[PDB]
Formats: structure tokens, sequence, C-alpha cells
């Protein structure tokens, strides 16, 4: 909705002012890379420089929100009725990287668009990688249609063959 889109704009405007890079992830990242809103989104997934967490928290608080909960992978924040699902990325040689994700997870270039404005967003590979973790908890056939359709859309955008090679790499990484 306009509330989320406006909120995304406000968060990134504030981050830009501090030269704080933030990467849109998850469902909004798919829509950003496509340059098209495809459905309603339940939250906003964000990736932030882990060593600058305080700056993202300060922006959340500046916008009238609060940190709500710590997660195994990051933290949960709330601005009004909108949920922000935040994960750190850590400096790895010459770029920020999400822990355990494929290299290039956090490109410096803005490769997506939301409401006409370029935005940084996680790579297709990083977006798809998180579905592999999900598949390991819940069989894909048992996913809500939301997740099935989002997955298939991301898959088609990147290329099915690239996805199946990536999935083989995931299986190899976590094989036991
Ligand atoms: N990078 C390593 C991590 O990757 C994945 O986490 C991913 C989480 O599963 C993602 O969170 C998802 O799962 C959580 C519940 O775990 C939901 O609350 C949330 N809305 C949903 O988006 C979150 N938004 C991104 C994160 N990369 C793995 N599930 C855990 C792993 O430690
Ligand atoms: N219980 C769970 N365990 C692990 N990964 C999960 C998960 N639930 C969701 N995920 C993964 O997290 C990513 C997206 O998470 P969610 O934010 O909950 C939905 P989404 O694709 O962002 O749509 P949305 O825009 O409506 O939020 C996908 O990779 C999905 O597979
Ligand atoms: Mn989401
Ligand atoms: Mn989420």
């Amino acid at each position: 909705d306009t509330t989320q889109v406006t909120l995304i704009h406000k968060i990134l405007a504030a981050a830009d002012e501090r030269n704080l890079p933030l990467w849109i992830g998850g469902g909004w990242a798919i829509d950003a890379r496509l340059g098209r809103v495809t459905r309603k989104h339940d939250d906003i997934d964000l990736t932030f420089p882990g060593e600058r967490r305080g700056e993202l928290e300060a922006i959340v608080e500046m916008l009238g929100g609060r940190v709500m909960e710590e997660l195994d992978y990051g933290f949960l924040a709330e601005i009004g009725d909108e949920l922000l699902d935040c994960e750190p990325a850590w400096w790895a040689d010459e770029a920020y990287e999400i822990a355990e994700a494929p290299q290039g997870s956090c490109p410096e270039a803005a490769e997506g668009v939301i409401a006409g404005r370029p935005v940084r967003c996680n790579s297709w590979e990083a977006i798809i990688w998180d579905y592999f973790y999900y598949a390991d908890e819940v069989p894909p056939v048992d996913w809500p249609t939301k997740h099935i359709e989002s997955y298939r859309l991301a898959c088609t955008s990147l290329g099915a063959e690239k996805v199946e090679v990536l999935r083989a790499a995931f299986r190899s990484r976590y094989a036991a």
C-alpha cells in the first residue's frame, strides 16, 4: 500500500543522509528488481551493515518506531502498524555480505526500483537462497501459495537452470 511505499521512502531517505546503505530483501526485493508491485506485502525485509546497527535503530526511533524482538538472525522492529524484519550483513573484503549467503548478496549498485526511485536490494541469488532454508523446514508442496508464487517468480527472473545449480550448492554446503 501507499503506507509501506511511503515508509520505505522515508527509511531510505534517512539512511541516504547518513550514507547508511540498506538493502531491501524478500518480497519487496522481488518487486523492486521487477520494477512492479505484484501483491500486498506483510512486512518489509531489510539488510543493514551489522556494525552500524545503532544507526538503523536510531532511524526507526526517529520515525516513531521501536525495536520489538531479537531473532536468531537479526531483529524485528515496528513503525506504526508496519513490521521491519532486519538482518545484518558484515564487511567481507570489498563488500557487505549476509552470513552464509552467496557472494554478492548486497550489491553496492541500486538494482531495483520502488515507485520510480532506484533502491538497493539483495541479489536474486540471496533472495532465492532463503527459500532453500525454508524448503528444509517445510516441504515446498506445503508452502502457502504466496511463497510458491514468489519463489517461482524469482526463479523465472534469475533463470531456472541457475537456480537448480544454486540449489545443488546449497545441498552441498549443508549436506549431512
Ligand atoms: N543468512 C542466514 C540465515 O538465513 C535465513 O534467515 C532468513 C529468515 O528466515 C528470514 O525471515 C523469515 O523467517 C522468519 C521466521 O524465521 C519470519 O518471521 C520472517 N518474516 C521471514 O522473512 C529473514 N527475513 C531473512 C533471513 N536471511 C535462515 N532461515 C537462517 C539463517 O541463519
Ligand atoms: N519459517 C520460515 N523459516 C525459514 N525461512 C522462512 C520462513 N518463513 C519464511 N521464510 C523465508 O523468508 C523469505 C520471505 O519471508 P517472509 O517475509 O515471511 C514472506 P515474503 O516473500 O517477504 O513476502 P511478503 O512481502 O508478504 O513479506 C523467503 O525466502 C521465505 O522462504
Ligand atoms: Mn517479507
Ligand atoms: Mn520477513
